[PDB]
């Protein structure tokens, strides 16, 4: 399906300790044309890393939805002793970067369109019995101004910490579930309505609440205590009360009282209609 001979480098994208992503062109006709694809390869093919990568490939093979990253195939390099994953290329990259770079193209109607699409992708993942764990705007990708897709870059395996998206029972008991994905979705909705403004990100806000001085595990201890006793990210400037209410309801310490993704999609779509 994808012969290393015809996979031509175009551009270096992300890199981390676990994997790296490149833009490539697949040119089987050798005519300097072909489809542009995004290619992931492993930095170090240990037994565990290759097992993880193979599981990533099997997960992606099973997922087909308009708001989930689109799998294309695999390609073997180094005389078939290395493995690379081929995906559909999305020009605008992460939603976190798109929001910072293209504020001129974004208003509240647009934010709610993206919110709806994220909810629908999460509904789909639940039907596959898949728990995402890593929902955050850094892991949502932008195809164009009208279409976002959930992914999970996973190139590395306080400002950089994923803990600021995690539900309290994930922090205290390592319990990840659909309901903790709903908690993290609430943080995504917060991120959207901050426009990724500097100083207002979840890590920056939580660190201001706990004390910017704190380091190491002390951050975790204070974050758990804060969340367990109703400490929450504040309402973003300009964000409607009804949208903050959705965030608040996702951030319920009572796991079973969080809304479902089907509930959230219906609510967001009904609101979107009314502002449109
Ligand atoms: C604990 C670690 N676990 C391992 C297993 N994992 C499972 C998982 C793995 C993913 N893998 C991706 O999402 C992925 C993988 C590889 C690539 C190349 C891409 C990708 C695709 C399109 C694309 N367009 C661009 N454009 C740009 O960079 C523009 C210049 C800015 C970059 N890319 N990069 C996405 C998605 C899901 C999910 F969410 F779908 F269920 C789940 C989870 C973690």
């Amino acid at each position: 399906q994808f012969e290393e001979r015809h996979l031509k480098f175009l551009q270096q994208l992300g890199k981390g300790n676990f994997g790296s992503v490149e833009m490539c062109r697949y040119d089987p006709l050798q005519d300097n044309t072909g489809e542009v694809v995004a290619v992931k390869k492993l930095q170090h093919s240990t037994e565990e890393h290759l097992r993880d990568f193979e599981r990533e490939i099997e997960i992606l093979k099973s997922l087909q939805h308009d708001n989930i990253v689109k799998y294309k195939g695999v390609c073997y390099s180094a005389g078939r002793r290395n493995l690379k994953l081929i995906m559909e290329y999305l020009p605008y990259g992460s939603l976190r970067d798109y929001l910072q770079k293209h504020k001129e193209r974004i208003d509240h109607i647009k934010l709610l369109q993206y919110t709806s699409q994220i909810c629908k992708g999460m509904e789909y993942l639940g039907t596959k019995r898949y728990i995402h764990r890593d929902l955050a705007t850094r892991n949502i990708l932008v195809e164009n101004e009208n279409r976002v897709k959930i992914g999970d870059f996973g190139l590395t395996k306080p400002g950089e910490s994923p803990i600021f998206w995690y539900a309290p029972e994930s922090l205290t008991e390592s319990k990840f579930s659909v309901a903790s994905d709903v908690w993290s979705f609430g943080v995504v909705l917060y991120e959207l309505f901050t426009y990724i403004e500097k100083s207002k990100s979840p890590p920056a806000e939580f660190m201001r609440m706990i004390g910017n001085d704190k380091q190491g595990q002390m951050i975790v201890f204070h974050l758990i205590e804060l969340l367990k006793n109703n400490g929450r990210l504040p309402r973003p400037d300009g964000c409607p009360d009804e949208i903050y209410m959705i965030m608040t309801e996702c951030w319920n310490n009572n796991v079973n009282q969080r809304p479902s993704f089907r509930d959230l999609a219906l609510r967001v779509d009904q609101i979107r209609d009314n502002m449109a």
